């Protein structure tokens, strides 16, 4: 019972996503399509990477990940299809559901979208998608998200051999983007968690415990060099005490974050991604 | 062929809902997940209750209702799992599809979310959700909507015995919220029906016929003590005559409501929930 | 394995769509419901027609199309159910998936919604939907999108004979709307493609090649008689050269369109549908 | 002690008005320039009319009114200068300042701006402003508000003869506009939102009311835009609505039926703007 | 050389203020009307108070202050006219203009508008304005700002006797309001956003500071609305924050602790408005 | 009959400007203060420059221009006072008011505000304002617009000697800014949106045009922000665009190429703001 998890920049105000799904079913009958998100900022590769990087451990083995923002649609560019190694705490009841390696496939424009996927998970082999068996002989130039991602993803869900979609790629041929690094820790606001107004940073758990920082530690987190927040590190929001109170926590992705307890922190003060972050103890 | 109807405050701008669905499928293969809404105002329990209270009669028997806003995520709080009694006019073709009792299960934070569910439908037994068989041994503090609702809901859809998720609860142990009552009838605007701009009140059919009010009766409905609307009670919008004309009707949930015929009433004049309502004849 | 593609004006902020889906499953167990869009402007028939007109070739044969905006809900009006002729370049891998005729069914309010469907595709026979076997004996006046579209659509997906839903209609009895025609070509902006900000016009490929216009031709496209854009006709966005540069192209629906390469054209300058269009060479 | 009362659409965000004022002082030294308003909606002649039609009784005899919105600036269109007749119950302390006839001059573009001035005050002699003694020989094309209104207004204030500004006009040569009508239950329109209070003015006059048997203390239903309803008695002032926030129907200082909330804004919360239909039923 | 300083809530988008000015000139010829502000939030008495409480030392002796927001217009409510005592370190060049006592008159609605004028300047004689020699016999009900403030202000400016405007009041007859308190770590509130700069004024006075041992050059943490934090030393001016955009804590020209960014706006980016709680901790 | 023309960034929503005016009257009795503008964008020196560079020819000889935006208030930064040379075809009726040389004084912060005044009018003697005879001995740190501009402007208007305000400056001591350049097809920038009409001013001058062989009645293509295109002939005024709403390219009263719609706003509908690139091609 095959699954395609589908992430795109196609939006939710027209038939575009539905066209893709129609084909997915046409090709892989009995397929279940799980919508990740279709609301991402178009062409914002680094935003899209964030929505797909942590998915594998939550999905059954065999799940195909169709992930696409395709600003170079209609060009010589071709999509890349990749079987990752490690799905990567396990998710689920009990001690979790351990996922076998080489058990997930990403297919995506070769435009950097998979950058964090490949490094957090690794990959066995990557292939350029060119065979007319998994893509159209005459692709609609403007709709590669359908022609060069959705359509072949469904072939791959129906058991089509990855190694036959086209030629094999070298690591150097796989486009990557580059994240700002983390340097007293300096970082950046990665995202606002809608609809809660929570604030996410690029500082990982692993960066804290490397500076002698664990739960309960009193910290200062400064935004934009003008907003000096102060609070103890806590596992969750309610630990901040009263409603509205600032909380400092590690989010479900393993990253230092701020919020208010049952109140929005970002929205009322128009705090957005990009603001810079300084962490002190 | 199990169904999970899923309602949350997780939104539609990231991978959160997808993570949950991935697990649901992992646990209950062949499960179909029906999205109710994920756009509710976070932490607004009474808004979430409104989206889930009328669902059972529309769904096949055996449907599990996973409904969650979890501001106390990461705390001692635990979710409650409940088998309701009456699913409650029947919905469907002909005279409708009669639903057997004890045929639906709700699982939700024990924070008042199910208040109207339990009173409109009743319940056979309620249980605290604690067994590591339906929830993780080490839950992510900030994501109880996944760990303590989504994950066990899928076990319950796969046939896991309700009585084994944890200890049985007493009625007093089930958190409830309290609605403003209805008192010439006085009430309150409960919701604006997007995207139509229709206005919903807490005055039920049953409150009208208890004051000698049936179809065709000329009424006055005043909002905020400054907007005196006048119209006959009618079954639907077009009965108001011309487009734009005010209509007074009972909505599909059985509640007195106002609108314009093929025009928005609320949006142009920024009429929101909370406004108070006076009904006269 | 039956499919219902579902398009409505019911929105995504309440349980309405879910109620419908619940019934669909109740009636046609094992049915897969593919959401097209539920965000259309309510009562805007011509907008809804645009989201459903190009679907058939993307879906498996047998797919039932449940498409509904129902401002005359609760009136004498009844829905129309139609088996189209031609599904209509084929979509998919290779040379595409050829679709047999008479292989798709639309069901919809008889209010003009299907106007472009029937003319672009044709139809074998149309029927008024009245039988209490596919609709309720006592319909909720305000919710015909559920009672007179969703419910019977699921019967039709479960194999119920189209000719038995009610009486057969004459062409004249099928409500239609009328599009502005295309006249140096004059036309109109049909839609803004969210979230990209691309601009769509009513000028078809077929209108260009009828004026000696093919790829590479230098054109001028004027909006609102005040915005004289100039660019060569190109297959896709990146052909415009640098990012931000204007591109003139045929979209995936076969219509002259404008945009910027990896930049929004409409949003920053508040360009909306309705603006008039003049095309020169 | 010459006075020019200055109304324009030039705004409050550049030196336009100040250029004009500098010339007024240049031409007429010792002049006092009283700002009427400079924030009117651009080119909205009927809106400007309301800001200048009630002025004369509040001002000293001989005051010159310089009133301009000049969308046809740079064309053959010229300004007109007019001695009005009646200053029209007086304003001021006691029983008020009695104003003699023919004591005020309006100078404006001949584009209808004065339609209502002439209608309520009548006039005596109107002249086209063409003389290079009171306007520039080579006027800046975009700045006729200055060239054809401000400058000449100052010569007039200095005592320059009205009859010498140019040729005398006939009534048919004075461009006029048509007020929105009141139909008769009364139907009219919202003429203006009174900022910053959010009060709502209609074109419905006291005389239309008393002509439909509607007097003080009486209950009306007013509907805006064919759907938004309000009910209240006709009262003299806002506080008569009782509680803060309550709805009030009154006659404004200009004689027109108006709607408001008491020490709160009615227009803004419902996004009400000029132009909406008004239906009044008793 | 009579002068009336005019503060109202009448706005900048109609002829209201100009009607008032025309009468001032009518009643007191040669008067100069100095606009203070006309854009205050409607009916917000405590906001108006701040725009008129610091004025006297900047103005010539004998200047009359006409200050009005009149939400009770058309009622029994009357205006009060007051000769203040102390003009209160002087403003102007050198060591400043020394202002004699009892040299300024305020006329306003008796609705508390003058609460802070009387508190900081004290007063000598206050009178109720009822005489038909300085107000109209039949006042327009909606326009008391004109009928009961503007008109009488002009007679006063012309030298009309203060004691003759009506009966003399006692302190208990002068309506007053209560300032938002400062609790004591200090807690107060934002009183105003200083446009167009986006600076933020608090009700916390220099004296509250020096009373908590807080002086120049010292580090404070200020929290707005119980969550939005800022840290900086107390400095005399904006540039002392260093780089453009940096946060500054200072005492404004009125003596109140304030927050700002240096040549950049603090309020607008975070949508900060008057009314927010302020917590200052050292 | 002394006159001070007053331009500041102080705004229209408090008593700041009125404090300043009170002192002007205090120091120079009988002075007339002409408001230029007080609504300029805060700290935007080049925007202020445009509101004060065209003024002298419209004003009487001897008028003092008090022009200030003072982001460095409270520092060592001082103001400068300057007698300009050329008042620069005259404004006014007939062939206009001929203005003698050296007849205007500007006083402003030495922060570049006068860059364009000095460039177009030249100057004769510029002085640093330091004397405690024309400024305060203990200036309020946040209010230099008042302490270092308003107060001294008044002494100057009263006839106080310019050379005595402080030491004489050299050209190199007068801070200046750089105008946005015009590159050459011409590329420039939008300098301002002309409110409330929504007209669009560019930095492209008449001389840049006639230097590229571009004259009246000729077709141009103008592109804003590298993507938004407009086409029209160069005409003298808005109506020359024909129909209401139509696009017009013209030279404004200041000599700069500008874009507009005829009796309709161009900027607002497309959200166009100052700063956008402008490309003009013929
Ligand atoms: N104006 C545009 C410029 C570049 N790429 C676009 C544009 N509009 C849509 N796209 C891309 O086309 C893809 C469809 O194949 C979308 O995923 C999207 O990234
Ligand atoms: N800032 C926050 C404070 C309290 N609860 C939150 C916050 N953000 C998300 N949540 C809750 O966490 C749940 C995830 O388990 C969501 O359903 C939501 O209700
Ligand atoms: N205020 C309204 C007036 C007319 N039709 C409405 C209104 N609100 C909802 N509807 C219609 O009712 C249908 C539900 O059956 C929706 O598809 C919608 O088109
Ligand atoms: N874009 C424009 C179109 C038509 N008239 C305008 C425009 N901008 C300014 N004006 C007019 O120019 C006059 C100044 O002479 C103003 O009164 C105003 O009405
Ligand atoms: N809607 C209103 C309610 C109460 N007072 C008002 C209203 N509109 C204007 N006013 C008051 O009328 C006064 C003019 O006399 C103004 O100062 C103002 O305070
Ligand atoms: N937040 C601020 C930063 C820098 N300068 C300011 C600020 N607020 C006001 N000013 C300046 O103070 C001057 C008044 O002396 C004004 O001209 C203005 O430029
Ligand atoms: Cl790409
Ligand atoms: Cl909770
Ligand atoms: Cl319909
Ligand atoms: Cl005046
Ligand atoms: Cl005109
Ligand atoms: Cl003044
Ligand atoms: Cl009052
Ligand atoms: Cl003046
Ligand atoms: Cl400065």
């Amino acid at each position: 019972r095959p699954i395609i998890a589908f992430m795109s920049d196609l939006g939710t105000t027209d038939d575009s996503v539905a066209q893709c799904k129609g084909l997915m079913h046409s090709i892989c009958p009995g397929v279940t399509v799980v919508d990740v998100c279709h609301s991402m900022t178009p062409w914002d590769v680094e935003e899209g990477a964030r929505y797909i990087v942590d998915l594998p451990r939550f999905f059954p083995e065999g799940t195909v990940f169709a992930t696409t923002t395709y600003p170079a649609t209609g060009t010589t560019t071709r999509s890349v299809a990749v079987r990752i190694r490690q799905a990567a705490q396990w998710a689920g009841s009990g001690d979790g559901f351990e996922r076998a390696d080489g058990s997930y496939i990403y297919i995506a424009p070769n435009n950097g979208l998979l950058t964090t996927v490949l490094e957090e998970h690794g990959y066995i082999e990557a292939y350029e998608v060119t065979s007319t068996k998994v893509i159209p002989a005459n692709p609609e130039p403007t709709f590669y998200s359908r022609e060069m991602v959705a359509i072949p993803s469904a072939h791959l869900a129906a058991g089509f051999p990855l190694a036959e979609v086209g030629r094999r790629l070298d690591d150097s041929e796989i486009v990557r983007f580059h994240r700002p690094a983390v340097e007293a820790l300096s970082g950046v606001v990665t995202a606002i968690d809608h609809p809660f107004g929570n604030i996410w940073t690029n500082i990982h758990r692993t960066d804290l415990e490397k500076a002698g920082i664990g739960q309960g530690k009193h910290l200062k987190i400064i935004l934009d060099d003008v907003l000096p927040f102060e609070a103890p590190l806590t596992p969750t929001f309610a630990d901040a005490g009263a409603i509205g109170n600032i909380a400092f926590y590690l989010n479900s992705r393993g990253y230092l974050s701020l919020a208010r307890n049952a109140a929005s922190l970002a929205y009322p003060y128009n705090l957005k991604a990009g603001l810079k972050v300084r962490v002190e103890a």
